[PDB]
């Protein structure tokens, strides 16, 4: 795999709703859950999850925030 995989993922469910940049913090549980049940390592409240991730979104992540998420699969 690559950093553009997982920015396929990102987009994958970033297409959904507002827009293709941006994962919603509804959009990302479904990624996750779709893509990093395990990987995960942990789990959390959404809004707390989410929130740890929205690094500059308020109102929705994007890739540049998910490198986060990416850094912690390896966690």
């Amino acid at each position: 795999k690559s950093p553009e995989e997982l920015k396929g993922i990102f987009e994958k469910y970033a297409a959904k709703e507002g827009d293709p940049n941006q994962l919603s913090k509804e959009e990302l549980k479904l990624l996750l859950q779709t893509e990093f049940p395990s990987l995960l390592k942990g789990g959390s409240t959404l809004d707390e999850l989410f929130e740890e991730l929205d690094k500059n979104g308020d109102g929705e992540v994007s890739f540049e925030e998910f490198q986060v998420l990416v850094k912690k699969i390896s966690q």
